[PDB]
């Protein structure tokens, strides 16, 4: 029905503000410290000197384990 | 459909996911460091010395900001 396209679409987006923001290809699951910001993947976290939402510089990143995390397992 | 019902539920289920592991109540939007485990909310994450997930000692909380924030 209609409401199975609206469910997709939800499903979707809420999975698509899960992954990297800049990437689009892995998940997220790394913190730029101190601002808190939590957007990227290791990956393109370890590249960015500063936070790609606000600006401040990153002085380290720290890995999150989340519940939300899926693997091909 | 009956398909509709299983996509209810993929959602009902992720959003689940996303919620604190001691209240149920709350967004996830604070970690233990360093260990790394974000499962908790400010209020609940607060008080606790070690990790409730792997036993650490916690050093400190670092408040997140999440995409996924509602
Ligand atoms: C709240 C909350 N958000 C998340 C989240 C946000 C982005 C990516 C992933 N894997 C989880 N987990 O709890
Ligand atoms: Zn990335
Ligand atoms: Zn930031
Ligand atoms: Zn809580
Ligand atoms: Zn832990």
């Amino acid at each position: 029905s209609q409401q199975t396209r609206v469910l997709q679409e939800k499903l979707r987006k809420l999975k698509e503000a899960m992954l990297c923001m800049v990437c689009c290809e892995e998940e997220i699951n790394s913190t730029f410290c101190p601002c808190g910001h939590t957007v990227c993947c290791e990956s393109c976290a370890a590249q960015l000197q500063s936070c790609p939402v606000c600006r401040s510089r990153v002085e380290h990143v720290q890995h999150v384990y989340l519940p939300t995390h899926t693997s091909l397992l």
